[PDB]
């Protein structure tokens, strides 16, 4: 872990960065702030190239499509809570998500968006915007706190409160006991594995392979290999997270290292040639009167 840049938000005598994804356009990173902004800035100079005011709350969530026509925002109270941006010359709206609070494109053909609304998932054409699907059973619900409705690698099943749904035959699979109150899982990059917390599944048994405990509470990105992974704990404008992030071999589950930055985070990413770590770190502290946030890039490299 090299540091390579260090940059604040321009003209703020408190930065606000909430959290951080790469963009299409390689040397270029967007950040969403507090007050519902979305700024473009060269990851290296620390210039800021665009802005604009997508909410009147906090950003919580951002993904930039792949082809860089695309991207979703969430925020925090403004409804609508979620929305499809166009950036094609011009930046504009495409649709709105009115009560979904936070929202992830599908993965092989990018065509469809998929939000999450308490324990109910949403599937969304984004052509038209109209609800293709809901996913959502009662009676095998987990009702975590922090559930994030997801697809797989190949667009084909979703994983929402726990249950692995068939997208096609829109049928619940499988459900997954909970072993706790937050996290509700993701699907691994090599799509035969499901990290649910502490417990990695397989999605041809449903046997347990692996207990993690290092991993507990943690929200896991992937390296675009999905070789290495990266987890954030989260606390028992406050951050979701503590100052803490650890690294794992994303194949064996074996720990690499545990960076402290003695500094509160609030999001973490990685870019698309597994080259570079962006962390947005908090200077100040809860109890702060005002945020004051730097984005810090890391080589790994
Ligand atoms: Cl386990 C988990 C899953 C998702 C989140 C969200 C989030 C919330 C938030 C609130 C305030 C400031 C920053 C953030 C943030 N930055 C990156 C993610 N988030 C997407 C809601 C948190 C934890
Ligand atoms: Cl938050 C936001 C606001 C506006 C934009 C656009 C944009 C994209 C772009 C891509 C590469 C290099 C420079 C630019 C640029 N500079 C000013 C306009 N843009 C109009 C789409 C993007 C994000």
């Amino acid at each position: 872990f090299r540091p390579i840049s260090v940059f604040r938000e321009a003209n703020e005598d408190e930065s606000g960065f909430t959290c951080c994804a790469f963009s299409a356009r390689e040397r270029f990173l967007m950040l969403g702030t507090c007050t519902g902004q979305l700024k473009l800035y060269n990851v290296f100079s620390g210039q800021e190239e665009a802005s604009y005011n997508c909410h009147n709350s906090a950003i919580t969530h951002l993904e930039p499509s792949r082809d860089g026509s695309l991207l979703l925002t969430s925020a925090t109270w403004s409804q609508p809570l979620s929305a499809l941006w166009g950036m094609k010359s011009v930046f504009d709206m495409k649709h709105s998500f009115t009560e979904d609070h936070y929202v992830e494109f599908s993965k092989h053909s990018q065509d469809r968006v998929i939000g999450t609304k308490g324990d109910i998932a949403h599937i969304y054409d984004i052509q038209t915007g109209n609800k293709l699907l809901t996913l959502f059973n009662p009676d095998l619900a987990n009702n975590y706190k922090r559930n994030c409705a997801t697809f797989n690698p190949t667009d084909d099943l979703v994983l929402n409160d726990g249950v692995l749904w068939d997208v096609r035959s829109a049928l619940a699979i499988h459900k997954f006991d909970k072993f706790n109150m937050n996290i509700s899982g993701v699907f691994h990059p090599n799509g035969l594995e499901v990290i649910i917390n502490t417990e990695i599944w397989d999605l041809r048994t449903f046997h347990l392979l692996h207990t993690v405990p290092a991993l507990d509470q943690c929200r896991v990105v992937f390296n675009h290999t999905g070789t290495v992974m990266y987890g954030a704990m989260l606390q028992a404008m406050k951050s979701p997270f503590g100052s803490s992030f650890r690294t794992f071999n994303a194949t064996d589950y074996k720990p690499i290292a545990t960076i402290d930055v003695k500094r509160n985070i609030f999001d973490l990413c990685t870019d698309t040639k597994d080259c570079y770590l962006a962390v947005i770190e908090n200077q100040g502290s809860m109890d702060a009167l005002n945020m004051d946030t730097v984005c810090r890039l890391y080589e790994v490299g």
